[PDB]
Parts: structure tokens; sequence; C-alpha cells
């Protein structure tokens, strides 16, 4: 009844850097050829999505953010054949369009049509589905889900399960599927292995509920926070460290509890500092430590290469490594027949016109996830 | 004849840093329990050695240095098992000690019992074999092969094919097993890929090798000094380029020429600034880069961790991934049955007293590889 038409609705809308979302009203354009236009029904809170509030993450404002979401199509473009009205679906920050390189590549995900290493900030064509009082308001990754309806292209959009509820696989949209992917595809943990994860967030936690999966022996959970702890134990750590706890470098503590270095780091965090303190805590000659955390935009790190030279592998990636449209609809399978837990990531479940609060709840380090209900 | 007596016997000494190697006589103690005196038939020079020379790489003086090479057992300690008197031997700067965490991980190679980390200059029971003008002289990498005999302990020597020809398959005790490796083992490098190798010297001419073997469809070679490429083209590279030649940094002209990255590169020179540049090279999302070259002491690179976070891997290896005592006799085995070549490497071959015109040879981009005889 809408499909054609433009939406009147509410959004979250960042006009600057460093201030609270507003609650605009936006109009939102019906979907051009091979694109999808969405209604929300649950939206998480990612660390990523402050980042672009920080400065931390640097993508044209203003903006409606957000990423990490599941829908129903309200109506289709011209030629779309992947979804149709009625649909559930989850947006796919990094896209899948299936022709070029590294799609076609057997380990490759970070598809080339992706808006995350150069922003524009817009739908593949350029231009914005989206006005605030007739100005342009940018997209982000493609996705823009802090809003009641969505225009995404075709490549960002995956179909699940018509029977998944929302309110939880939501969080396949990005944390939970970055967090396990990277212990489960990328880093490949092995079984009986020692593992350490910087940062028990929901992506940390994430990697925690991979490495357990894979069978690792240890997975000593490291942060600032200890009141992370106890649901880093719940989902599958076997201790957790305190950095400030130590008048010593967390390398040092680690690679002696660790009899020589771990098998397995992840940087879950985003800073420079532990990325280098991951890596060195993996064993010399045949440690793997993986980044998962987004550092401050145009800051490089320093570090030795002989940390390498021993034979240390050192890698990142995004969305944890997971050709995302392929995988999404599979995570979902996965998560309909129990095959991981979603619930211990959603510590507060708040309605979409309260974002503000959820970030509050973010920074003051009190929750894993938030997810917006609409 | 020689067995149980102190040798005196003609020795390279090198007192201090940036320094003529002084060919002076050295007395060298008979083996103790798991060691075994070799005279040595044939050394290689490599830029590892200048390396000492120069101060790139650390290790205390005065030394007797040389790590490449092959020789036949004069004696044998009490105790020795692996090896006889008349054997031919290889001398092994990475020991394989069989017993450590790394020796049993099916990945690694670097040895505990390593001298390379933290340099002493020593047999493994902290002793020098090695008297000079009076004073004690240190080992280098438990090998010490410039001179006429040296004394290694048991898990630094491997014992191969009684036919092999001890002038080339000395290669194998370094240059040649680390390139290749580092095509093979290391990176892992797939048939129809496309490869970029820096620096054309013997290593990186051996990666080549290992590249073409691991059938890989394109091979680029790139080296500052044109004069090496005619080899490279010969060991595999099916193309060579000088960034001297370019307007825009190699990174860019690499990534230009593999249509978006190569998917693997390998630094093989040792230079901080290379090794960013390699790993920028290779494709963001599926890329590896292998580093083999080694840097200037306590010295840091800086880097963009989102060249990893996109996806890339980053790795390096001491002595192409290779358990070393397992892999010598099956490498010289695999020489004496042409499954590679190692006369394309050598270049000069002068007797040992000529030690310092091999340096020369080095250093001024003449040669790749010098066999030094005795
Ligand atoms: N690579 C990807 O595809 C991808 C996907 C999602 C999120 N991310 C990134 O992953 C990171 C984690 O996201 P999240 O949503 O879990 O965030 P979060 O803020 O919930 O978790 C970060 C955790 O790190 C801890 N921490 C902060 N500083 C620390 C320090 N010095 N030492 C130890 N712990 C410290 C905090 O206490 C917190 O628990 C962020 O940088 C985010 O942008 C990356
Ligand atoms: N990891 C290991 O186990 C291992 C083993 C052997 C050697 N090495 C190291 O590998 C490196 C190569 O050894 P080698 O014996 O082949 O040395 P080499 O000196 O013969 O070759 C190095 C080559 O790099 C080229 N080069 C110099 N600057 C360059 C620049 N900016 N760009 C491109 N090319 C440049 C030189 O012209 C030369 O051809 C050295 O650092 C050595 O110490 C490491
Ligand atoms: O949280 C996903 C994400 C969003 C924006 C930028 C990133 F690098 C990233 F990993
Ligand atoms: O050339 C072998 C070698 C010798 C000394 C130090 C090294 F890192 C190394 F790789
Ligand atoms: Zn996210
Ligand atoms: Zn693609
Ligand atoms: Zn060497
Ligand atoms: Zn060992």
């Amino acid at each position: 009844s809408t499909a054609g038409k433009v939406i009147k609705c509410k959004a979250a809308v960042l006009w600057e850097e460093k201030k609270p979302f507003s609650i605009e009203e936006v109009e939102v354009a019906p979907p051009k050829a091979h694109e999808v236009r969405i209604k929300m029904v649950a939206t998480g809170i990612c660390r990523s999505d402050d980042h672009v509030v920080s400065g931390t993450l640097v993508t044209p404002l203003p903006v409606i953010a957000g990423h990490e979401a599941a829908g129903i199509v309200e109506s289709i473009g011209e030629g779309v054949t992947t979804v149709r009205p009625g649909d559930k679906v989850i947006p796919l920050f990094t896209p899948q369009c299936g022709k070029c390189r590294v799609c076609k590549h057997p380990e490759g995900n970070f598809c080339l049509k992706n808006d995350l290493s150069m922003p524009r900030g817009t739908m593949q064509d350029g231009t914005s589905r989206f006005t605030c009082r007739g100005k342009p308001i940018h997209h982000f990754l493609g996705t823009s889900t802090f809003s009641q309806y969505t225009v995404v292209d075709e490549i960002s959009v995956a179909k699940i399960d018509a029977a998944s509820p929302l309110e939880k696989v939501c969080l396949i949209g990005c944390g939970f599927s970055t967090g396990y992917g990277s212990a489960v595809k990328v880093a490949k943990v092995t079984q009986g292995s020692t593992c350490a994860v910087f940062g028990l967030g929901g992506v940390g936690l994430s990697v925690i509920m991979g490495c357990k999966a894979a069978g690792a022996a240890r997975i000593i959970g490291v942060d600032i926070n200890k009141d992370k702890f106890a649901k880093a134990k719940e989902v599958g750590a076997t201790e957790c460290v305190n950095p400030q706890d130590y008048k010593k470098p967390i390398q040092e503590v680690l690679t002696e509890m660790s009899n020589g270095g771990v098998d397995f780091s992840f940087e879950v965090i985003g800073r420079l500092d532990t990325m280098v303190t991951a890596l060195s805590c993996c064993q010399e000659a045949y440690g793997v430590s993986v980044i998962v955390g987004v550092p401050p935009d145009s800051q490089n790190l320093s570090m030795n290469p002989m940390l390498l030279l021993s034979g240390r592998t050192w890698k990142g990636a995004i969305f944890g490594g997971f050709k995302s449209k392929d995988s999404v609809p599979k995570l979902v399978a996965d998560f309909m027949a129990k095959k991981f837990a979603l619930d211990p990531l959603i510590t507060h479940v708040l309605p979409f016109e309260k974002i503000n609060e959820g970030f509050d709840l973010l920074r003051s380090g009190e929750s894993i996830r938030t997810i917006l209900t609409f």
C-alpha cells in the first residue's frame, strides 16, 4: 500500500560528532531498481555505531547510523529477485555482490562494493534515499538501521527464516557473527588450544562462544572492567584478568599463564596498544592473533617485525570473515536449531525512541547489547 | 687422528663491527657429550652473515660467523647417536631439540633452544669451543661455519646423503630452504595465483623457485638492481619491476598489475619500509604477506592496522618454516633426485681464504651466492 510512495517516518539522525542522536521526521524515498525498502523490527547498539559519534570512525555527516538489525520487507524495486514483500530480512553492512574478485574467492568476504574502505555514505548509485527538511541525510554502510524504514541495495540484504525472532537474530547482522566467525573461521581455533580474548563486550563474548564451540581448553578473558567477567565466564571463559590489577604488562602475565604464549589471541576493543599486546602474547613460533576492534581513524601502530619473523601470524577481518549473503541465512537457521545462544549478549531492551539511553548504557559500561525495538 | 685432541686451524674471526674478517689460527676443543666436531667442506655467504658485520644483526663479538654450510664429521662426543665420524652433515642454525613445545607442534619450527632470539653466542652449555689469541671466541647460531673446523650440539646438525655434493648442498643450510619453504610451507602458495617477491638475492630467487613449484600463474620479481632480473626470470619470474622506474609507489603499481592486489607477497630484503609495502600490495581481503628479510636490530615499523582489518594475513618465518633436522636430509634427497636446482643461485666459488673478497662481491651487488671452499 505504501509501495512506490515516499514514507514519512522517524529516524535517529546524527548531525554532528559527539552529540546525542536526534529523533527526526524523515522522508524515505521508494526503492529504485535492485533496492529493497525495509520496515525495521529490532536493531542492536554496536560499539561501531558509537565510533561514528566519537569520531573514531569517519563517515559523511549528517547520517542515519545503525548496521546490526532485522526487519520485514515493505517493498522491492524493479528487478529484485532475492527477497519479496513480507520477508524477514537482515541488512548486510558488508555486501555480497557475487561478481567481484573477492566474492568469487573461496575465503574472501570484504566485497569490493562495501562502503567501509572509503565511505561515501550513499546507496550504490551515489545518492541518498533519506531527506530531513529537504536536506539529504547520508547512509551508513549501506544499511542505516536507526530508522523505522530504510532502503538498501539488494546486495546488502539477506532473506532469513520466516519464523525467526527478529528481536534476537538482529545480532547476527553484526556482533554475534563477527565474534563467532573471528574464532571459528578466521583464527580456526583448534581443540585443546589456549585462547586470549581482549575485550568482553558483545563482540568479545561472541569470540568466546566461538572459541568454546571450537573446543579450546583455556579461554582467558581480558578486560579493564571487572563487571564484565561474570558473563564472560558464563559463556565459556575459564579465567579472566584485569591488566589494572598487575604491576607488570599483561602480555608478560599472559605469557607466564600460558607457559610461553597462547595459541590464539583476539583484539576485540579497538586500541593500537592492545592490538600490539594481543600479538605479543601469542606463542612466538606458531601463535595466531586476530584483530577485530576498530582503531581510531588514520592512526598507525608501532611494532617490532621480529614478532612476526619468529613465526607468528597476524590477521584481521570484517564480519567474522563470513561471506555475508551466503552466511547470514545459515547462521539464523543454526540459531533456530539451537546451535548457539544469543540471549547472553542481550542485557537491555528499549523502544527505538530511547536510543540515547541505549548509548548512555553502552558508554557507562553497564550493557552488552541493548536491542531497540519498534 | 685428531680425535680427542685440540685442533689448530684457520678461521675467519670477526673482532669488531664494520671490519674485515681476520683469517687466523684458532684452537678448536674436542666435542663434549652430545657435541659433534665437523671438518668444513663448503660454506655460503648469506646476507645475514653480513648483517653481523654491519651491526644490523646483533650477536656477541668477537665471533666466528657463518651458518650456511656443509662438512664431514671429524669426531663425536659421548652419547651422540644421530651422526658418526665420516658422515656428511649440514649444521642447523635453527636447532630441532625434538622435546620443546615448539618442536612438538605440527606447525612450529623455531625451537626454543635457538640462539637467535636472545643471542649468547655459545654452545648449549653456555661455553665456547673456540680460542683465538688466548681469548674465548663466540659461536654464531650454534653453527660458526667460517672455520676449517667447528663444534656444534647434536640438536644443531643433520646427517645427509653420503654421495651429496657438499659444495652445492651447503645452500640447503640456509638460503635455499628459507626461500623455498617461505613459498611452499609458510605462505602455502596456490596453483594459478599471483605472487610478488621483494628482493632477488639467493633467498628471493629461492622464494621464486618455490612459487613456481607451487604452480603460481604469475610471479612478479621486485628489485632496485635491474641486474638481478635476468636470473629471476630464469628461475620462474614472469615479470620484473624496479621501483626506481616508476613515479607511483611500487605497492600501487603492483596492485594495478594484479587487478587489485597479489595473492602472496614476500619481503626478502630486510627493510621496515618494504615490509609495509609488501603487506600493502597483497589483496586487502584475502592476501597473504610473508616477512623473510631480517630488519635492523631493535627498530620498530609503523603501519595502519586497517591493512589487516580488511582481511590480510601477515606472517614471517625462520628457515622457511622447516623443522630443521627432519627437513634438511629430505631436501638433500630431493636435490639429488633433481626436484629443484641450486646451480642458478651459485655465481661465484672462492677458496675460504678469500672470504673478504666474497663479502665485497655481495656488498657490490655483483653476486648471488659465493661458495667458499676449504
Ligand atoms: N571487525 C568487525 O567487523 C567488527 C564488528 C563489530 C564490532 N567491531 C569493533 O569491535 C570492538 C568491540 O565492539 P563491542 O560492540 O564489543 O564493544 P564494547 O564497547 O561493548 O566492548 C569493548 C570492551 O573492551 C573493554 N576495554 C576497553 N578498553 C580496554 C583496555 N584498555 N583493555 C581491556 N579491555 C578494554 C571495555 O571494558 C569493553 O568491555 C569495537 O572497536 C567495534 O567497533 C568490529
Ligand atoms: N628468515 C630467515 O630465516 C632468513 C634466512 C636467510 C636470510 N634472511 C634474510 O633475508 C634477506 C635476503 O637475504 P639474501 O642473502 O637473499 O640477500 P641479498 O642481499 O643477496 O638480496 C637482497 C636483495 O634486495 C635488493 N634490495 C635492496 N634494497 C631494495 C629495495 N628497497 N627494494 C627492492 N629490492 C631491494 C638488493 O638489490 C638485493 O638483490 C636478508 O635480510 C637476510 O638477512 C632471512
Ligand atoms: O561494526 C561493524 C563495522 C562498522 C563500521 C566500520 C568497521 F570497520 C566495522 F567493522
Ligand atoms: O640467515 C639466517 C638468520 C641468521 C640470523 C638471524 C636471523 F633472523 C636469520 F634469519
Ligand atoms: Zn558492528
Ligand atoms: Zn563482491
Ligand atoms: Zn642465512
Ligand atoms: Zn625444540
